[PDB]
């Protein structure tokens, strides 16, 4: 029998799966039993990260400013009493509105268009009938695919009020995220951003979550190359402009350790207490990044106002 590591459970059953009509164009996973794609199987072992070109650069501009627009759509819906499946439904037309597939949508038979993690889930929470209490905090992660692109990023929020610990694991989070992302240019290791994350979130008393990473992103949802958040890690590359590629830091208030639920998708803490995430995607120009996934009308994340 599953021992859960804290307060949180499923609360099914989910509503029938939403469906997404012909005219938006699928990522080639969307209609595999599995929900395997077969452009990663063909891509999978590599190491090789992609250059990429002007056209790809286009396209992971739009489909990054789409995905920040719906993810901004779910930020305002954030208060008690709303259900992680509500956000779920209104991010899934909203990915419809504007002509993107919900990548998240049977990636792997992952049966939402969105990731909600409330408290102890690291990530990959399933959207469910549960109301967000006062005190929760949730990140919503939005992935979205446009013309063979995909694009990603996530937030951390407050429902309601939240006690002092929130507010520090989510601005301790947040500080981690935009001091990797200011050390981003060409010829920094890939492996170098852990050692500065690791470094603020010791300083402030929490851990780093080692089992999810950061991740290359283009034509496919992940690919080369692997950006662990802990120091002294073995990830391999070099940035060089024109690698695109996710930052998205989980940074824990009690031990880094993580378990699955039977789901096979919902990551928690193995001791129960809070995880936070954020989540850029970043573009590697000829002497910084660009942040694909930036809010264009506040210089802020939603937590902040
Ligand atoms: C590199 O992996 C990724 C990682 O470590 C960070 C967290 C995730 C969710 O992005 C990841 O786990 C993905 C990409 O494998 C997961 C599949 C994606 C969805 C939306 C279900
Ligand atoms: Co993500
Ligand atoms: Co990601
Ligand atoms: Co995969
Ligand atoms: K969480």
């Amino acid at each position: 029998p599953y021992r859960y590591t804290g307060k949180l459970r499923p609360h099914y059953p989910l509503m029938p799966t939403r469906p997404v009509p012909s005219y938006i164009q699928r990522p080639d996973y969307a209609d595999h039993p599995l929900g395997m794609s077969e452009s990663e199987q063909a891509l999978k072992g590599t190491s090789q990260i992609k250059l990429l070109s002007s056209e790809d650069i286009e396209g992971m501009r739009l489909v990054c400013r789409l995905a920040r627009e719906v993810l901004d759509v779910a930020a305002g819906m954030i208060k008690p009493g709303v259900t992680t499946e509500e956000i779920d439904h209104a991010v899934h037309l909203a990915c419809i509105a504007r002509n993107c597939y919900p990548s998240p949508l049977n990636y792997y038979n992952f049966p939402k268009s969105c990731c909600t993690s409330v408290n102890e889930v690291i990530c990959h929470g399933i959207p469910d009938r549960r109301p967000l209490q006062e005190g929760d905090i949730v990140n919503v992660d939005i992935t979205l695919y446009r013309n063979g692109y995909h694009g990603d990023l996530n937030e951390t929020f407050f429902v309601g009020e939240v006690d002092d610990g929130a507010r520090k694991l989510v601005q301790t989070t947040y500080e981690c995220l935009m001091q990797a992302i200011d050390a981003v240019k060409p010829g920094v290791r890939y492996r170098e951003l852990g050692n500065i994350i690791q470094k603020h979130a010791q300083a402030n008393g929490f851990s780093v979550v080692r089992s999810y990473c950061g991740h290359g992103i283009h034509k496919l949802m992940h690919t080369a190359p692997n950006v662990p958040h802990y120091a002294k890690n073995k990830a391999v590359g070099v940035m060089k402009s024109g690698h695109v590629f996710t930052i998205e830091p989980m940074i824990c208030e009690g031990g880094w350790q993580d378990e699955t639920w039977p789901d096979g998708w919902t990551a928690v803490t193995r001791d129960g207490k809070r995880s936070a995430q954020f989540e850029h995607t970043l573009l590697v120009t000829d002497t910084g990044c660009e942040i694909l996934t930036r809010r264009l009308d506040s210089a802020r994340p939603h937590f902040m106002s």
